[PDB]
């Protein structure tokens, strides 16, 4: 996160770090707790992951120094990616984990509720992005849990500041018209949570964009909305 600040403890317990131990265990992406065994996330964020045993999803950090050799987690049973997708900048950037056991609910891990086809009118005035990601272009992934507030665009606008793309309605971006706070690299597959009558949710997935926070560009996040029927499908056994 580019422009953020240190997030407090259990701020945002829907958001969940994705670890791979290939070759040494590492932050993968960012991801969001919306079930009891399922994370939502960026599709992007496997390639060139082969298995699922190589993930390991670890809820309730606020710091990535709490994770330790014995710090618990959950494993990975199945992948599950759109069918649709092919690249970030494409589009369909969305996936689901299904966890090997479930996750038990508490004040630091707890599910954020997805965005309702009727909240497709409402306008968001309170929306962050957190992750562990890049505080700037060439950086690295930051210990603590970065927060930034950051207005969402309309699609047109977002259009504008991306004329080499095509700005779909299955995609929303989010950033200040001379940057400054943006998500980048480590951030991806994490939530772009906003609150909406004292509810937070899921309305995005931090998905691409051109460089971090730069001015007139925009962060490029999924459109949860257009995908609760697929998660629907996917989720339900
Ligand atoms: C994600 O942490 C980052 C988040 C950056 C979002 N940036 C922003 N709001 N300014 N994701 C990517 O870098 C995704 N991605 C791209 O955004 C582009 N953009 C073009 C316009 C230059 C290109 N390629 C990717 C991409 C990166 C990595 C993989 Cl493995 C794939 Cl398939 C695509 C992370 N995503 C992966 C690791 S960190």
């Amino acid at each position: 996160i580019v422009g953020g600040t240190a997030s407090v403890r259990g701020e945002w317990p829907w958001q969940v770090t994705l670890h791979t131990t290939s070759p040494t265990q590492r932050h993968l992406c960012g991801g969001s707790i919306i079930g009891n065994q399922w994370i939502l996330t960026a599709a992007h964020c496997f390639y060139g992951v082969e298995s699922p045993k190589i993930l390991r999803v670890y809820s309730g950090i606020l710091n990535q120094s709490e994770i330790a050799e014995d710090t618990s987690f959950f494993g990975v049973q199945e992948i599950i990616i759109h069918d649709q997708y092919k690249m970030a900048e494409s589009g369909y950037d969305i996936a689901l984990l299904k966890l090997e056991t479930t996750v038990n609910y508490t004040d630091s891990q707890r599910p954020i509720s997805l965005p309702s086809k009727g909240d497709r009118n409402v306008i968001y005035t309170d929306c962050w992005v957190t992750g562990w990601g890049y505080r700037k272009l060439r950086d690295k992934i930051q210990n603590t849990l970065q927060k930034a507030k950051i207005p969402l665009v309309t699609n047109e606008e977002c259009q504008k500041r991306y004329r080499g793309h095509k700005i779909t309605h299955k995609m929303i971006c989010a950033g200040y018209r001379e940057g400054g706070k943006d998500a980048c690299k480590g951030d991806s597959g994490g939530p772009l949570s906003c609150k909406h009558n004292e509810v937070w949710h899921l309305v995005g997935i931090t998905s691409w964009g051109e460089g971090c926070a730069q001015r007139e560009r925009p962060g490029v996040y999924t459109n949860v909305v257009e995908y609760v029927d697929w998660i629907l499908e996917k989720t339900q056994a």
